[PDB]
């Protein structure tokens, strides 16, 4: 109404809008105030006006802990007040309906530090400062930074809207304005919150992110289950109670894992809980700053950020604070961490605070690669995260792909266009003992110029046509002769041995043709099943592809056949199994030259087909 | 207009088809096509109902087609047969909307999946996979081999309405499926999101498609190096060769130039990917013949095909109904040549007219298989649909669930009960604090007065009435003990030394307890590694205790026991393995290394009660 649409239109110098699980939005707007420090800030006389009412809105900037006696850099960042002179209520549903959407990308997106010297800064903390006794965990950040386009309150505005829509869970999801600064965020963690004498903290302890289908009710107990990550978060909690029991003389109240559910992600959280009376200005100067966002114990913590960091953190840790009266005059307190938040200037110059949390079992590169992945949230908002290509396309990942195909055959990958030896201008006959791989045989013989016909096994042919033979693949046990496939590729194979016709034997074929010059067969205790393997075929190293159940087993090296002569035996020494046969008219293969598992495959079948028709 | 959408989205459609492809080229905009026509039964792939090739000047879809697993018939392999038909749907009407627009008009429909169970359990199913590994793969029929079994549930009141519902949720989770659809006939609807394509044909130009592996995406997010060390990892490079070796025989079989392999490249989920190749080649054969000679992917039967379907027939005790079926989508370009984009049926619900949901999951097997490993698989691979009909924001809950609840009560067994609680001879008694700047005092007070001590504290340098109290506690405090140069940590030494002459009963903790282990005399040096909030089993004096420790400075000691001048016999409680002291009980006094008031102790109150106790004498 009036106050939203007077907030959009810009006719609101000075605003808030802080959207809140308690679904509506707040939005309020007043005098920017610069107090001298927290115990002046502008609180008047309590009073009852009869309904729940907010008085101001505090940002406290991490500079203030000087009011502590602790130490600190000067950002010159001060204490921001405004007075809640107007507050309305929308509804999310329409308040989002309107947006003025801009170019809300952000030019020279760096980080202060930079992942070389950050992880200097880091290691030096988690040695010299943990390792040395100085704190248990301990909270060290670094600043991205960003120019952007046009500028504008009106640019913050659609980032709040893209944060509406999809990290739909934080704690505030918010975008503030001074005159000399703006403030957008979706922080997930509040500070204090206090409510009729009652204060509480709320510490995240865990995060599940949900896999690919959605979140069981197993996968969260899986996570629940594996207990072996007790570190930060019991020293967080000590640290926590301390804080309370400065608070809240009588003690603090844990209430603990309690699950937080969201859209992607579920937290783990506790509550801190327990009864004060402190005036609000004393509660917020004593709370300075959650340990979850600085360190434990919180002084040396303090010790060491200021002991590492070369910079301020402006408001980073700091607190934004919603301060108020309920309805009968008792005194409110809402207030969220200032984490996960961009700081913008009218200049244009945007600002986000990253940190990463250090105990002594963490190590810099690790934790480092998650200053880049918890930015997530804010990142996929000064230019949303499908505008761009896939990570799939990053150069690495492409070079790691093709590095899968390192191994493997190439003529495969090769487009038809991948012809090209005697060879060339000479014709093969393939008999094809019902395997699929004889097309592919074939698409290889042909592209070392073969023109290559196909016949099955009992067909008609006239040999003369033909300057090579090839014996092909298919299944069945050799030794079987009750299959008439089978007998039919012996009289084929002794033919071709008798009529001295060049031939290539492969698989089957060439097991048949070891059964039929005397070699054993045998049947392997286990079967290959496309495999490749480095064999030595007669004096060069191969890799090439098996599958075959049996093999041909000899201790010899060599043999003299009675009708035939010299075969030379290609072997695996250790086993005696057979890899292939060189004859004086012929040559054999037990491997699939042609498998996608073969290195050189045209090569090899080359060299067979060659060795078999050279004897002119 | 979107007078087909409109028509579907309020039931006045008997006969329609929402299909999500992924073929429109990452534009920047999502588009759903929108298919109604008359359903048809044609008795084989023969008898497709396809009119004589003409061109109309736009690209144009003609017939839409479901080829169940029985279809295998029509190429000589044995399967079971059940009898599931060949569904036709022509494509008398076909438009085009926009994914983001269509999704925010569908609504949501109760659609929760009743009586739902594995037709074969976990036990019988571990045994027929145990068979094919052992029996079958390790005996050479096959390197490997898709076997399957079927989730079963029911919908109360089906209708379209619900259908359209579960195609919306799996619109939302499922982005990188190959098609996500519903297809409705009166007979029958099929839901799904199914990552693989069967064959496409453009141009004269198949492809083939098959996916390799998975990674799935570590909580929290996915990496260039994670995804690399995935791609680099190759150490089982089974099935992934075997499949492709087989997809280029199928190929050989219609494209008689052969095949060409392309990639791998990655396909990207929300939270998964996986690695795919493509195979391409050129054919000319007509759509019929294609589909009845690429009769299903060895990514969903096995490697050799032919054995696969002998392999499964045995195995499997029932038909596949569409599982590893084709759903085809036939037209032609706006020249008039043919076109084919289809894809493979899994990950994809068939429900009956009267509501009966059926989900086909496989496991592909290879020689080092593990039955127990692949059946528990299957639950993971049907958590997509499972959840797309059975959300988990629906069900009111989700954490709520008491085995939720257990699990997150086990993390607080360990540790500290007071904290978690809200607000005897040591009854009614006074104790001093003397604050040595830490701020765990405040706990140790609020735990000494639970015990019923009235709990007072001042500083050091302040000046006290030691007889107004019946014990002092010198407290916790930042420091090195052994360091007299700092003036708080001497004041604690003129104290505890006043104690000890006095014989002012007392309880020294944390740093005071180390200046007391100095003025014994016994040694302090500081931990190679400092405590910083462990919890310790220790042995104190005979009773086990688990407590916290947040040491850097410990005294140590080889001597369990000692005479000292002051005061006379002082027990030491030690680790008897390093000599680190954990507590000293003396006549006036006793003290602890420890933070009995920790989060990380077990029964603080009870341990500070017995040191106090021992302390009065």
């Amino acid at each position: 109404r009036n106050l939203f649409d007077r907030v959009l239109h810009g006719q609101a110098p000075c605003f808030a809008l802080i959207a809140r699980s308690t679904a509506m939005i707040d939005v309020f707007a007043g005098a920017v105030s610069y107090p001298s420090s927290l115990a002046e800030l502008p609180l008047a006389a309590p009073t009852a006006t009869g309904a729940d009412r907010q008085e101001l809105l505090v940002m406290v900037p991490y500079r203030q802990l000087h009011e502590r006696g602790f130490k600190t850099h000067d950002d010159g960042a001060p204490l921001v007040a405004i007075t809640c002179d107007e507050h309305e209520t929308v509804s999310a549903q329409l308040a989002l309906a309107a947006i003025p959407d801009a170019d809300t990308a952000l030019g020279e997106r760096h980080f202060d530090i930079d992942d070389e010297a950050y992880a200097e800064i880091v290691e030096r903390v988690i040695t010299d400062e943990i390792g040395t006794g100085a704190g248990s965990n301990f909270v060290i950040k670094r600043t991205l930074e960003g120019d952007l386009d046009d500028y504008s309150p009106a640019k913050a505005l659609a980032v709040f809207k893209r944060l509406m829509r999809r990290e739909v869970g934080a704690y505030w999801i918010f975008v503030i304005h001074t005159g000399e600064r703006t403030f957008v965020g979706a922080t997930p963690e509040r500070h204090l919150t206090l409510h009729e004498g009652c204060a509480t903290m709320n510490p995240i302890s865990g995060t599940y992110r949900y896999p690919q289908s959605g979140p069981t009710i197993d996968g969260i107990n899986a996570f629940l289950g594996d207990r072996k990550e007790s570190d930060e978060l019991y020293m967080v909690l000590d640290e926590e109670l301390k804080m309370m029991a400065r608070i809240c003389p009588a003690g603090g109240q844990v209430t603990g894992p309690h699950l937080r559910e969201m859209a992607r992600l579920a937290h783990t959280e506790y509550f801190i809980v327990g009864h004060t009376e402190a005036d609000v200005r004393d509660l917020l100067r004593e709370t300075m700053f959650a340990p979850t966002v600085t360190g434990s114990p919180i002084e040396s913590a303090t010790r060491v950020i200021a002991r590492h960091e070369r910079a301020g953190r402006g408001y980073y840790s700091g607190i934004a604070a919603l301060i108020g009266r309920d309805a009968r005059g008792g005194r409110t307190l809402d207030s969220a961490i200032l984490i996960r938040t961009a700081e913008i200037d009218r200049a244009g110059h945007v600002r986000i605070g990253v940190g990463s949390t250090l105990v002594r079992h963490s190590d810099a590169v690790s934790e480092v690669m998650e200053t880049h992945a918890k930015v997530a949230a804010l990142s996929n908002a000064f230019d949303p995260p499908e505008a761009g290509p896939a990570l799939g396309q990053h150069p690495s990942v492409q070079a790691a792909l093709r590095e899968r195909n390192e191994g493997i055959a190439d003529f495969w990958f090769r487009p038809y266009g991948g012809r090209q030896a005697e060879l060339s201008g000479c014709r093969a006959l393939i008999v094809d003992a019902e395997d699929h791989f004889t097309a592919m045989i074939a698409q290889q013989l042909s592209s070392l110029g073969l023109a290559t016909e196909v016949c099955g096994v009992h067909d008609a042919v006239d040999l003369a046509r033909y300057d090579v033979v090839v014996m092909g693949p298919g299944p069945g046990d050799p030794s079987d002769a009750g299959d008439p496939r089978i007998a039919r590729l012996y009289a084929w194979l002794r033919h071709l041995i008798d009529e001295g016709k060049p031939f290539m034997a492969v698989c089957l074929s060439h097991q048949i043709l070891n059964a039929i010059l005397g070699i054993p067969l045998v049947r392997r205790e286990v079967p290959n099943q496309g495999i490749q393997v480095e064999i030595d075929l007669f004096g060069q190293r191969e890799r090439v592809g098996f599958y075959n159940t049996y093999v041909a087993q000899t201790v010899r090296d060599e043999m003299d056949v009675d009708g035939v002569g010299t075969v030379a035996i290609s072997r695996d020494p250790r086993t005696g199994e057979v890899h292939a046969l060189r004859g004086p008219t012929f040559s054999s293969m037990q491997f699939h030259a042609e498998s996608v598992l073969t290195v050189d495959g045209p090569r090899i079948l080359g060299e067979a087909i060659t060795h078999a028709i050279r004897r002119e």
